[PDB]
DNA sequence: TGCATTTCCCGTAAATCT
DNA sequence: TGCATTTCCCGTAAATCT
């Protein structure tokens, strides 16, 4: 939807359109008011070799006439240039880059809307204006070069004025160039900015000015780590190659729009290895998975007598070898883009940014909702703030450091907090997907505040939420039934590893859980999911010659 | 062990060794009596320009001498040649051939002893004794040079010693030269002849002849498809390349008896694909894993004047892209091996050969004794020779075809023999490895045999056998227990697929089911494995603030 | 050494061949 | 089309780096 700030600019883009036709109209009218002088003027000396009486002061007026209408165009194009200077700003500093920034928080699974039209509208309708302007301003070259005396306002201006125009299309053109598709391996769709070395990723580059005269003759050359990593920046970083098709045609293919754009598909990346490197400095100088590396696109445009150098990048990438690398590779392109803006801050890890617990918690319900149909609920939410911070009311301004979030193992485990995190969407993935859809799973709470069921509610009232101490991720449950109960005594099993998920799912060890109890009975899953509902309604959708006798497996509590 | 052929041969590689020296000695007498003849006649002739009487006498009784020696000399290497040249062909074209024929046998499971130690200490006392005789002819040569007269025996007959000689030794060289490791995969050891693209496999070549003064001296080149995949013989296979260390030198290092070799390691192939080709005919001209290539390796030697082209191969081995395709490709180098010693007729499959049920039952044994410590019982062994042809006593002469072994699906089932097979192996291997160990699994018994248990045996006696039914693998048991039992109702539960046997081993299946009969009571895995023997002895042997509540799974047929 | 990181390769699933 | 075959790539385990 369209802000005002869209408003005023769409305004001015058409203002700007305006203009460009009434100066287009008024070099009509002094061209054919220099042919009717040039003839009139021809035909007057033709025949001074008898003079007509008055027409040589027609010839002196229209003259004049000349001189004014030149004046006027040359300071209305100079006006019109500041115009398209200051509006251009607008466009490229302002509302593009707000563009990327939103960009990068789609990457990380934020809202959305990173949809280029608007954009590319408005950078079309100025490039339009500013080439129709430029082909005025060389008309006025052409008219001097046939008429012209001393004072004349084209030769004392036009250089400016064509020298203006070329800055503004030169750095229009330049700012049109930008990555649609930032890279992502195809596998892992929710996982842009991380490349696995052999693994296939696409990317997709786009020039907002849409120039039909242009499809076709635009080649794009694609690299990685080029120019900072053959001179000065950065050191003990490893370097890579991209492999597979290294250019690519621009063209307006897709058809959507019919918007010049190019699309790479079946890179791989490989490490350079050998020659001369170093390590040197501390952590090698930054961790494999904390490096970061930029994919860069080129062309080169000759358009209209110009040749424009046209160069974009990615937004920072993480190389990695194997996939177990991603989780921890994932939380660097997390943190990196939750707190900045710099598209290219390759050294960012060297000394990371703090973050508070607010900017921190959106993120993370973002991978929630991205993997899902859901994110978090405050209860998830706010008892996963004290997992981090310990007690306390209010996370509003509460500092998350790099280390705390993922660089160091958390307080007495033996892994950090984003990887245990991370490990447990992936297990909410593979299994217990719908099963987690809806408001089913708490989730995420304290074994204290996880005494507010059983001890509040009737026996029954079951919880659903993961397991503290696995690394890899586990799942688990309440009741309240074992020896002769004393003031509800609140239980749960030992959670399920990613592997025991396949020996029957969550929904189906919580509708086929009996617990053999030391009465050698087997009595019962408890009913009520926490709030007051008996589990059927929530959890019952996901239930189900001499012939082998079929069987099924169950576990149910030993005892 | 010695055989008695093999007594002789190291006999008879004595007598040439001993006519060598006693040649040798000869020789020295020979050169002796010439130099005296020389230094004779020179003092002779350095006076005759007075002759001292009896002096001429000697002189030419001297010569009479030589000449008898050289006629000696020459007719002792030709017999000595003849007995090389008989000599020569028992070592190559018999024990050797043995000794490939054997090895052939080795790769796919049969008894080994594929030692190279006696072919090697055999041919290199040859080829010593060869090269020291042509050391003798040689000095024939110069000794012909120093002194000859009209019917020498050294110019008449020297250079047909000469030919024979030379002509021994090369062919010895190229018959010394053999592929000691034939190509293979580490990966799957048990899968000689078997590789996968893009996956590493390891050769090894060996040069019997063992001579120091050849160390580090010749290069060797491997290559795969080469001369017979340019021009003529097969069309419409594939074609391949090796990728990785291309050549490597041969020496003595590994120093087990410093034998010249050349091991090839982290090879790999890739398909050469695209140019010209045809795939035309029926079969496509052979599936692809009944197609054979042959891996080739060569290297010159220039020795004491010779150049000899050394060129050996590896047996046909079957190329796959992925791992599923190794089952079938096995079956074809079961077999080639089975059924011939022809080591490079890359053909085969067009068509095979038909085996006998004897050769074909051996070879099934094989593959149980290699991947496990025990192969198959004749119990298991007949009842298996009844699922192919049917009815019937004794099954010596009773013909297998290719087709029958594993081209074509079995009687109404969607799957090959052999396929079928090598499922139940590979679940052996992944699980129930010991559990198949001792005498425990029956394995293979028809649902009738499979009568003689709990009928005719007490209620309990249970039995350990595959599904016949299943394609991927699985296993099961018996049991009489359901209902009034009539006469004995005999029973088996539904196969575990090797997912199931995750869940829970089959010794552990078979020593906690209890089985929840209709009375609601879970009553019994019965006693004792089919002879008399209580499960227990055999089975028992695998069987194993505020806590989780440790659990453990069980399925234990419902009803 | 123990650790960070990369390589190997099965087995499954998707892709391409034919 | 449906099939034979090859390619893709995770995830585990072994290997190499440092």
């Amino acid at each position: 939807v369209v802000t005002e700030k869209q408003q005023m600019l769409e305004q001015h883009l058409q203002d700007v359109r305006k203009r460009v036709q009434d100066l287009e109209q008024k070099m009509k009218v002094v061209e054919n008011l220099q042919d009717d002088f040039d003839f009139n003027y021809k035909t007057l000396k033709s025949q001074g070799d008898s003079v007509t009486r008055q027409k040589m002061q027609q010839l002196e007026q229209m003259l004049t006439a000349l001189d004014q209408m030149r004046r006027s165009i040359v300071s209305e194009l100079a006006g019109l240039l500041s115009a398209m200077e200051y509006v251009q700003k607008t466009l490229t500093d302002e509302e593009l880059a707000d563009w990327k920034r939103r960009q990068q928080i789609a990457c990380i699974g934020g809202p959305p809307n990173i949809c280029l039209d608007r954009l590319e509208n408005w950078i079309t309708s100025l490039a339009e204006s500013q080439l129709q302007t430029r082909q005025q301003i060389k008309k006025l070259e052409e008219l001097q070069q046939k008429v012209s005396y001393k004072g004349d306002p084209i030769v004392q201006h036009r250089p400016m004025l064509e020298e203006r125009i070329v800055e503004l299309f030169r750095n229009l053109m330049k700012s049109a160039f930008v990555v649609e598709r930032q890279p992502c391996m195809p596998m892992h769709p929710d996982r842009p900015l991380v490349i696995k070395t052999g693994v296939q990723f696409t990317t997709k580059v786009r020039l907002l000015v849409k120039f039909p005269e242009l499809n076709y003759q635009l080649k794009i050359k694609v690299c990685i780590d080029k120019d900072s990593g053959d001179v000065a920046a950065l050191r003990g970083s490893r370097k890579f190659n991209i492999l597979g098709t290294n250019t690519k045609v621009m063209n307006m293919e897709e058809s959507n729009n019919g918007s010049l754009s190019a699309e790479f598909k079946h890179l791989t990346l490989r490490e350079q290895r050998c020659g001369n490197g170093g390590r040197a400095n501390c952590d090698a100088s930054l961790i494999v998975t904390e490096e970061l590396h930029l994919i860069t696109f080129e062309t080169e445009v000759y358009h209209q007598g110009l040749k424009i150098d046209l160069e974009t990048h990615s937004l920072p990438v993480v190389v990695i070898s194997n996939i177990c690398q991603m989780p921890n590779a994932w939380a660097s392109i997390l943190w990196y883009n939750m707190l900045t803006n710099n598209p290219k801050n390759v050294n960012f890890f060297t000394k990371p940014p703090i973050g508070t617990w607010d900017q921190v918690a959106e993120v993370l319900s973002w991978q929630f909702s991205s993997t899902t149909k859901r994110g978090l609920s405050i209860e998830q939410l706010t008892t996963l703030a004290e997992k981090l911070l310990g007690p306390g009311v209010n996370y509003s301004g509460c500092q998350i450091t790099w280390a705390k979030f993922c660089k160091e193992n958390m307080a007495g485990k033996g892994f950090s907090f984003w990887v245990w995190l991370d490990n447990i969407i992936d297990l909410v993935k593979k299994y217990i997907l719908a099963l987690w859809n809806e408001g089913y799973i708490m989730g995420f709470i304290s074994k204290e505040r996880e005494r507010a069921i059983l001890s509040t509610k009737p026996p029954g009232t079951f919880l659903l939420r993961f397991s503290e101490s696995s690394k890899e991720g586990g799942v688990t449950f309440t009741w309240v039934e074992k020896d002769i109960s004393g003031s509800t005594q609140i239980q749960s099993v030992e959670p399920y590893t990613k592997q025991q998920l396949n020996n029957m799912s969550f929904a189906e060890i919580i509708m086929g859980y009996k617990i053999m109890d030391a009465t050698n009975i087997l009595v019962s899953p408890l009913v009520y999911l926490y709030p007051d509902i008996p589990k059927e309604e929530a959890f019952g959708k996901y239930c189900r010659a001499a012939p082998y006798l079929k069987t099924k497996f169950i576990c149910v509590t030993p005892f």
